[PDB]
């Protein structure tokens, strides 16, 4: 932004070609870090901080990934304390748990398809479907 | 982050556990590969653990 | 990559002792940005950029989580 102190090296001793290496900007710098911290920041907050014990913080607002392929997440475990929006086909390979009503035109389970499904009854006849 | 996060992208994995701790949604044929527990399961506005079929004799059958 | 611009500044006066502090590469990088900004790039694309309004933009091709 306007107003920054940069750094003039000027090449050759001329006062002409004058090159600026660094550009710090005082007013908005973060402070008071851990010794090892390494990151990137913008002047409002919006720090990809990684500090001491493994910890790759993300401090944003509005975080957009914009992938043309694919995105692997590799992690043991993830949480997401949030509504999930999905807005195509899921799939999971092991025995999802919910704790709470689910909702689905139908459940097709085990090949059988529910709301549409008939038992026979004690005397030998389809028992109506509900 | 303090509003929403986007993914945007065709396809995405996980290789791991998910611990959504509120409420989902798909909007898609969400097939899954083993047992699904819930308290009941609402098919199409009639709710599964209550509902009643019509027997052969003209009656209510179970609630299971 | 080779090619790059590099802003070597000699210590003590000697042509020796040359120490390279900035290699800038003008033909890769990126341009006609919002006032406020600050990223990381790529020789292609691959902008983890931050925008003005809380935006941490992530353009990648696959991105893959360790
Ligand atoms: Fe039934």
């Amino acid at each position: 932004l306007p107003g920054a102190e940069a750094l003039i090296a000027c090449v050759g001793a001329q006062r002409d070609q004058g090159i600026a290496v660094v550009v710090e900007d005082r007013r908005y710098r973060p402070t008071n870090l851990e010794p090892g911290d390494a990151g990137i920041y913008h002047h409002e907050g919006h720090r990809i901080r990684l500090t001491k014990d493994g910890r790759c913080i993300i401090t944003c607002k509005t975080v957009e990934v914009y992938a043309d392929e694919s995105m692997t997440v590799d992690t043991p475990r993830t949480t997401f304390t949030g509504d999930v929006e999905i807005q195509k086909g899921l799939g999971v390979k092991g025995k999802s748990q919910f704790d709470s009503n689910i909702t689905a035109p139908d459940a097709i389970i085990n090949g059988k398809s529910t709301d549409k499904h008939i038992h026979r009854g004690d005397s030998g006849g389809t028992t109506g479907p509900m």
